[PDB]
């Protein structure tokens, strides 16, 4: 079955795009990812770098998740960013998203060998 640090590409990189270019982003993609096939997924974040520089991130500044965990990582640099947020209107399976382009660091929890990122924690 579909690997943690697969799942988090799928759910989280976008490293053939700059940015988000229209409004209609978010509904694109949570939908063509597969994050909207068994519920609306109420927020997401899509990362807009090549994923050698996300997987770098695990090597980078060490600080504790939200939840507590601490094999947490920020990165050094802001990275460009597309957050995905469910709209008012929002209703399965018709799942709708507010698309908001964004320049911040990003927080990640790291896994494994080779020690990959499997879990974004947030923006900052």
């Amino acid at each position: 079955k579909e690997t943690a640090a697969a799942k988090f590409e799928r759910q989280h990189m976008d490293s053939s795009t700059s940015a988000a270019s229209s409004s209609n982003y978010c509904n694109q993609m949570m939908k063509s990812r597969n994050l909207t096939k068994d519920r609306c997924k109420p927020v997401n974040t899509f990362v807009h770098e090549s994923l050698a520089d996300v997987q770098a991130v695990c090597s980078q500044k060490n600080v504790a998740c939200k939840n507590g965990q601490t094999n947490c990582y920020q990165s050094y640099s802001t990275m460009s960013i597309t957050d995905c947020r469910e709209t008012g209107s929002s209703k399965y399976p018709n799942c709708a998203y507010k698309t908001t382009q964004a320049n911040k660091h990003i927080i990640v929890a790291c896994e494994g060998n080779p020690y990959v990122p499997v879990h974004f924690d947030a923006s900052v």
